[PDB]
């Protein structure tokens, strides 16, 4: 029955929604449209900041890259600040969360090297969690342009949501690492109107956000329960019948998170 709110949902905006919840010891898995890959956008900037720290020790957050004007292509708030002076790999990582930065999200996966400047560390990081279905192929900002049905640069609400338990309820990163991705995600200022303005204000809610064209606009979060519980929250849509001009819709997937609340209540 729940399943006839998410369509009813689709309906009101024109849109393909994709949620996934995992089950817990007592609740059931959420699913709507789990299984089809949608884009992956800027959601990939949190898997990718544990991937940094999962192959290098917690000195390397101190390494210094310098950078020019010319590599500056994307959404950048704070790597348009430091031209001259150049950014740490531990402020390229505060940037690349909190922010979104674009630019940082490009040099992190130079930093992990390999063909593609980095996408086939990256999506060999993913299979190492055991996501057999994502991939990650080109980088900021093209990654946001794939046309609708190519299957690169995707993901699904399935796979994601799987990624990031690992991730932040997990074993993926020992926990002095672990702290640090979950507090970067703590202060995210990009997702006020999204999955965090679906559920009520004792929730604690961490997210990152994902955007791009044909109305493709993402969320996936860890949310925290007033007694302390903690769920998964993977919320992702597009909007391919508008085009590529299509703007995305954040109503709906706060709209959405406050459908999962009313069944995690």
């Amino acid at each position: 029955d729940l399943a006839d709110r998410f369509a009813e949902l689709e309906r009101r905006y024109d849109a393909r929604l994709g949620v996934y919840v995992p089950a817990t010891g007592t609740t059931a898995a959420i699913e709507y449209r789990a299984d089809e890959r949608f884009a992956f956008c800027s959601t990939f900037k949190a898997p990718l900041v544990a991937a940094v720290l999962h192959q290098n020790p917690l000195t390397h957050l101190d390494k210094l890259i310098t950078y020019t004007s010319d590599d500056i292509r994307s959404i950048s708030p704070v790597a348009q600040q430091h031209v001259q002076t150049g950014m740490t790999i531990g402020q390229l990582c505060d940037a690349a969360i909190r922010y979104s930065d674009g630019t940082a999200a490009n040099l992190l996966l130079a930093d992990l090297g390999g063909p593609g400047g980095g996408t086939a560390a990256f999506t060999g990081y993913l299979r190492s969690l055991g996501d057999t279905v994502s991939r990650l192929d080109a980088e900021e900002p093209e990654l946001n342009r794939d046309p609708p049905g190519d299957e690169r640069d995707t993901t699904t609400p399935h796979a994601i949501a799987l990624v990031l338990q690992q991730l932040v309820l997990g074993n993926a990163l020992p926990p002095d690492k672990r702290a640090l991705l979950t507090d970067w995600m703590a202060r995210n200022t990009t997702g006020a109107k999204r999955i965090r303005a679906g559920f009520p204000a004792d929730w604690k809610v961490i997210d990152k956000t994902g955007t791009g064209d044909y109305g493709r606009a993402n969320d996936i979060a860890v949310v925290w329960s007033p007694t302390g519980v903690p769920y998964v929250v993977a919320v992702m849509s597009d909007r391919a019948g508008g085009g590529y001009d299509a703007e995305p819709r954040e109503a709906l997937l706060a709209e959405a998170a406050t459908c999962v609340a009313g069944v995690l209540a």
